[PDB]
């Protein structure tokens, strides 16, 4: 797996642009009439899930599901080791934090909160006497190559993202607590999210949440436990690229999908410190540990270069590991 397309109903500055939709099968249909042509094409897209109408449509791709999909499935390479990712990218109002962080009331969900309650509900459920694996987490936004601790709101003892010459790439300190009780552990996800407020520009940012997943497995043959972590990683970088502002922010990442994207003739040296944000995930994104995607489209008309530019090098996720 590694890709998934999200539409959204309508948002304001929307429904009052008397702009109805263009993305209408298993692909993303893209029109847009204002230049006569059809095209583009539909691309493969994973998933091109279809939510446009009301979580009342019997024909309505529900957030349960959108989890089940990618989510699920990615929390069970965890299980088996092998890391993960899965980054909402988008246009600023595309869908991003929904589909990752939805909202707090009954339904209306993101992968994340299902995601780890899962895991939590995994943890428990539990089958045998041995298995000890303490959940550790983080909450950091990545701003203008300056992450920031949105679990510890004063941070401290801190820079940038420092690399351990074997441990991988890291940052200085910042803010690690296990807890284990999904209320423990969704509580963080909150006050975090609320460490951002500055228009939200809370945009020009990406925040990363990524958990530690260690496994301790009891031999039952000469007592010896076995440490298998797992990391979990789940992003929601900035999205739409009027243009005021720039930063590496997006190009870092932009340069890596060029990278992934460049096989040729059957089946590399990965260029990503020149993308601090795939710093950040080493492996996870360069070889090793799978990794899917979600973008996160806007149904109006008005916005049909940038969608579709996301559509585009959406369907560019196809060729490495
Ligand atoms: N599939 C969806 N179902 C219901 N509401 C959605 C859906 N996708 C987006 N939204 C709406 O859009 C808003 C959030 O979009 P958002 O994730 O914040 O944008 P972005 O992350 O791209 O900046 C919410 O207030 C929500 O009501
Ligand atoms: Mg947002």
């Amino acid at each position: 797996v590694k890709v998934a397309v999200r539409v959204r109903p309508f948002n304001s500055r929307e429904m009052s642009r008397d702009s109805k939709c263009i993305i209408q099968g298993s692909t993303t249909t893209i029109v847009n009439p204002k230049q006569p042509k059809e095209t583009p094409k539909s691309f493969s897209f994973d998933y091109s899930y279809w939510s446009h109408t009301s979580p009342e449509d019997i024909n309505y791709a529900s957030q349960k599901q959108v989890y089940r999909d990618i989510g699920e499935e990615m929390l069970q390479h965890a299980f088996e080791g092998y890391n993960v990712c899965i980054f909402a990218y988008g246009q600023t109002g595309a869908g991003k934090s929904y589909t990752m962080m939805g909202k707090q009331e009954k339904d209306q969900q993101g992968i994340i909160p299902q995601l780890c309650e899962d895991l939590f509900s995994r943890i428990n459920d539990t089958t045998n006497d041995n298995m000890s694996y303490s959940v550790e987490v983080s909450y950091m936004e990545i701003y203008c190559e300056r992450v920031r601790d949105l679990l510890n709101p004063k941070n401290k003892g801190n820079l940038r993202v420092r690399e351990h010459p074997l441990l991988g790439p890291y940052v200085e300190d910042l803010s690690k607590l296990a807890v284990t009780s999904y209320n423990d552990i969704q509580d963080l996800m909150d006050s975090g999210n609320k460490p951002r407020t500055v228009n939200e520009t809370s945009s020009r940012s990406h925040a990363v949440f990524n958990i530690i997943f260690t496994q301790k497995r009891h031999d039952a043959e000469t007592n010896i436990t076995t440490e298998k972590v797992s990391k979990i990683s789940l992003v929601d970088l900035a999205g739409s690229e009027e243009g005021a502002n720039i930063n590496k922010s997006l190009t870092t990442l932009g340069k890596v999908i060029s990278a992934l994207a460049e096989m040729d003739s059957g089946p590399d040296f990965i260029p990503y410190r020149d993308s601090v944000l795939t710093w950040l995930l080493r492996e996870n994104l360069g070889g090793n540990s799978r990794t899917a995607m979600v973008a996160a489209l806007s149904p109006a008309d008005i916005n049909y270069d940038e969608t579709l530019s996301t559509l585009r090098y959406a369907d560019r996720a196809k060729q490495i590991r």
